[PDB]
């Protein structure tokens, strides 16, 4: 019969008007719509989704049509075989929809009138569920959920994003149930978080990824002077507080903010294997060990005296940072590519913040004057940039292409015979693969004159990738070649999109640092009224137990006589008016706290605090001060951290 | 040449004499090797691990073979092509001598006198490095270890494990150079956390990732009464602090100790779907729930009153349990298994603590009247056991191999035709599996009758599986054949191994039994010794605040005088005669701690605090009262935990 023993989960029920036949992602919801379900009358084909990919009749797709019926051309009859309903059930996310665009897509090619008839349905889960305790609620649109909540008599929002987030007896209650349900007919043909979880922000030139690995390290205070931990320490950490996803995506994100060749300032400073640019992988997370890089700890200084916001974590139940403080420019420092649709290269540290001190002294400046400070990419790597036209469209609408060189000398090695020597190789180009490219010609006579061609490449000596060149044979020609059909020369595609108040842009030079100033500026100040504030409340304290101090006799005697904390309190202010936080201070306050030398520490902290309170009011008062502030301050970084520029950008 | 460009790393010195060639694992080592040797003379080949699993001439292989020359009898010549030297290097781990013995076979094999001439050297990386400072250390075997500590002049014990735990210069300095390394040659042809990983504790019944798991709820406060919490929450957590393997391992346990169906008594509480019978896999651990079941809080009651030995985590900063107190039989209870050399059945938990408690009263009882109690398995799955022969050599030897088989009935279904209808199935065995397979026989004619064959299973209605048997047919022949020949009779192999005194051994029923009552003996008086313990430090505080309270005028007073915290204490010991916990005690109570009912709610709690030190010498001093205790403690979790048995064994 139409069955797949063992592949579809069969119906008792035969007769196709009253069956329906359930398409539901294997890892996502397999088992639990299996155990839900109404095995009289629904079926389960539960698909492999891996299989499932990017021909088109594949081993699953084979199921699909051999668990209805019907064909193509050859056999197509609607009215043979079982199923009078498919209802499509994938989840909400990127890999869920995607299937969904699948199975459709295809429905629409080989099934054409599946959808003319109707049989095909989408399924709708449930999309948020709502808490106060014993009142939880399902709701299946946004709308539904401005009516339910503006409502409640007493007065958690939780969404609703994979279907292995239910119980079978809640799938199948809300989705399955011919009762409650509430399915979907098809009739037409075949964005956010892929996004949002891709690009950097301008402003601390991280991704997700990168972020909460960065605050973790903090968060466990796994500062440059403190020792290594093993990395697993620090992949778990972030996998279970900040991203439930591989500890694998995780580690490789770390991994490569340490290492030399990959970042232009490294962020983790690793200790073992971290791989190589022939593209070697770090050894196993449980070996090798990473912590903060000095210059790390300026991406996150301040990040506790309330300069950024910070939000919920994926289930609420903790706090991450939307962005970090990142007190020098990282984005446009390090860059940001990856795999898909950002590409922005490396820049040198010292040009960077003049680059950016040249702005917060005139606003208007254009790219110009700004190209003056950053005269183009520096690679980590080094080697050499090809020309400044490059450079300038990229640095001017954001896209342009540059043209990175190796660096290769040509040297003698007597008896009249040449050697290429290449001491540097372009940005993010795998060495390894470069020489069995390079091999690979000379295998196949696309290039002559190699006679022998080693990389020789160590730390002890720095990349050495080392071409022999024969007696019959002009060198200098075999170079022009090599840069011609190897990645030996490599075209950097220049395209600066990032995370701009949320949404993409793609930004130039310019914009660029204007908004990582602005949020310097901002940072700095939301620090001062921090401190400010911080400041105030603890000298109010400070008030309060100096009077009680001054009167330690009497404080004793009301609290001795005092039946109650709470009579205590109030009875502490009437009668020394001290405010409800003085009092409470006081009754806290330990009886050590009564010696000789402490009543002067004390008077000591609230005289410096006085004058701390005033110079923090000196700064918000007056905003040139305050940018003064944010300069001096990178003008330290700078100081600091600037070094040599290691890609040159030649001209003609 | 003899070169492969791009897999191995060419070294420029060209006489065989001069060069060597290190083999070393990829992932583990590759990149590392690569940057620390000297391309002067040193060459490496980095292997991939998974591709040399379990011909023998692989991808890989035919690379070491081009790598050196030589070949076998077609081609033998040592005297032929370079690396006068080859070096293995490997981890010293299982995955890394795995390697180590394939490498050294295979040698034995194609390259005989390779090792003849003994070009072949094993590699010797360091094995301790010790911490105090700027003094750390690298030794390479245990009795250098005694040699170097004891020595040291004014007084971190950390096992190296894996080859990227190091640095490249280091690999370099320690490993590879010619002048500080030392090698070795081979000759002769070709254990231990493998076990220790492996097999449960007899004790608590879990394997490591079980019990880090089960720890880490506790842990976290993953309590049956708060909340869900993601299962990323507890995989990340169990990652980062205790087992820094992939999620995937620690999150496939958790899963299983959330099946009904897997465990007869579940310890983890999970929410979503976890899978199912035919094997359908849990959806994303970002998607599932899951928190600690009442049942698990038994596990690990008592975990902080010093019941159990706490131990090190794998980085010396965290600490975890080598065992649970576990105050019900978990081993016989849930059972063992797993991939590879134990196997124990599941058992109910009324019958395994009567089985204790009537041990608990006659020490030399036999398998006997133990049974009289365990009447045998207790299956999650049901269905029946064949008899009692089975299980009572497993009882006895440890050993015995059980009969496991469906529940089946026979039902009529009219117009004179019959159905075999399957409710329960034995226990681990794949439900889709077993109909792919029963359906595998009718397509070949191997069995004859079935006309229709439906896995009806569902929550709720239960397992049904439905075989349609034609007019012309038996069915309860049918049915004995469907034992014989599919998983629908599976045999249970009894292998009570697990770890007593560290070291793995086999027991039977009783001695599994008697060393779980001697660790709850262990246990509860650990705890009565720390409740003891805590009290009488308590109660001597208690003791300092009265005198204080009574006198506070005076308290005050020597406090207000005295210069320095130092002086402060000092004279209150000598002024009160308190000692220095109760002189810190003092200084450190708050001044709120002085109001009128609070010196009452001190006498009272010192008044309690007293009797209870009384009754806790009570149970130390005699050692009836105390196992009475366990007596009654396990059987309150019996009357509270206890369930009816699922599985039949039926005799003849």
């Amino acid at each position: 019969v139409a069955s797949l023993p063992g592949k579809l989960a069969d119906c008792s029920s035969k007769s196709p008007e009253e069956c329906e036949i359930f398409l539901v992602e294997g890892d996502s919801a397999g088992g639990s719509t299996k155990s839900g379900r109404d095995s009289r009358t629904q079926a389960i084909l539960p698909l492999r989704g891996k299989i499932l990919n990017v021909i088109l009749n594949n081993n699953e797709i084979r199921q699909m049509i051999t668990a209805f019926g019907t064909g193509i051309g050859g056999d197509f009859d609607l009215a043979k075989a079982r199923y009078h309903k498919i209802v499509i059930m994938t989840d909400a996310d990127v890999d869920g929809a995607h299937i969904r665009t699948l199975l459709l897509t295809f429905f629409y090619r080989f099934m054409r009138p599946l959808i003319e008839a109707g049989y095909v349905y989408i399924a709708q889960p449930p999309l948020y569920k709502l808490t106060q305790g014993k009142q939880k609620y399902y709701v299946y649109n946004d709308r539904e959920l401005d009516k339910l909540k503006s409502e409640l008599n007493p007065t958690s929002i939780a969404r609703y994003k994979g279907l292995g987030e239910m119980n079978a007896d809640q799938l199948w209650e809300t989705t399955m149930n011919p009762e409650h349900r509430a399915l979907l007919q098809v009739k037409l043909e075949d964005m956010s978080v892929i996004v949002a979880r891709a690009l950097p922000d301008v402003r601390d030139g991280l991704k997700p990824v990168h972020r909460r690995i960065l605050y973790g390290l903090n968060e466990q205070g796994m500062t440059p002077d403190k020792s290594y931990k093993k990395s697993a320490r620090i992949v778990g950490d972030v996998m279970g507080k900040y991203h439930p996803h591989g500890d694998s995506s995780i580690y490789e994100a770390m991994v490569r903010m340490a290492q030399d060749f990959s970042y232009r300032y490294p962020l983790v400073d690793g200790q073992g294997n971290f791989g190589s640019m022939d593209g070697d992988g770090a050894a196993a997370m449980r070996y090798t060990e990473a912590r903060m890089t000095k210059i790390t700890l300026e991406l996150l200084r301040d990040i506790n005296k309330d300069t950024i916001d910070f939000i919920d974590n994926y289930d609420g139940n903790e706090r991450e940072p939307s962005v970090l403080p990142a007190r020098f420019p990282n984005l446009l420092a390090n860059g940001a590519s990856g795999i898909a649709a950002t590409n922005i290269p490396p820049h040198n540290l010292t040009e960077l913040i003049n680059g950016v001190l040249s702005l917060s002294k005139n606003p208007d400046i254009s790219i110009a004057e700004l190209m003056e400070d950053i005269e183009g990419p520096d690679f980590p790597t080094a080697g050499l940039i090809l020309g400044k036209s490059g450079i300038r469209r990229a640095y001017e609408t954001g896209r342009g292409s540059i043209q990175m060189r190796s660096r290769a000398v040509i040297e003698e090695r007597g008896g009249g015979r040449q050697r290429i020597v290449v001491t540097e190789i372009p940005f993010q180009v795998n060495k390894a693969r470069m020489i069995e490219k390079i091999a690979e010609l000379v295998r196949d006579k696309k290039i002559d004159g190699i006679t022998d061609l080693r990389d020789e490449t160590s730390l002890r000596t720095g990349v050495r990738v080392v071409i022999d060149v024969r007696k019959d044979a002009n060198a200098s020609v075999i170079l022009n070649n090599l840069y011609k059909q190897t990645p030996l020369q490599t075209s950097f595609g220049v395209n600066m999109i990032a995370l701009v108040n949320g949404r993409p842009k793609l930004i130039n030079l310019k914009e660029a640092l204007v908004h990582y100033l602005e949020h310097q500026k901002t940072v700095v100040r939301r620090r001062t009224q921090y401190n400010l504030r911080k400041a105030k409340d603890r000298a109010h304290i400070l008030e309060g137990l100096r009077i009680a101090l001054d009167h330690i006799d009497e404080i004793i005697s009301t609290i001795r006589e005092s039946d109650t904390d709470k009579v205590a309190m109030e009875s502490l202010q009437q009668r020394f008016k001290l405010s409800e936080k003085q009092a409470q201070a006081i009754l806290d306050m330990r009886l050590r706290r009564l010696t000789g030398l402490e009543r002067d520490k004390i008077e000591a902290e609230y005289n410096e605090l006085l004058n701390y309170i005033s110079e923090l009011e000196t700064i918000l008062a007056d905003e040139e001060v305050l940018l003064q502030l944010v300069r001096d301050e990178l003008t330290e970084i700078r100081d600091r951290f600037g070094d040599d520029r290691r890609t040159e950008i030649q001209l003609g």
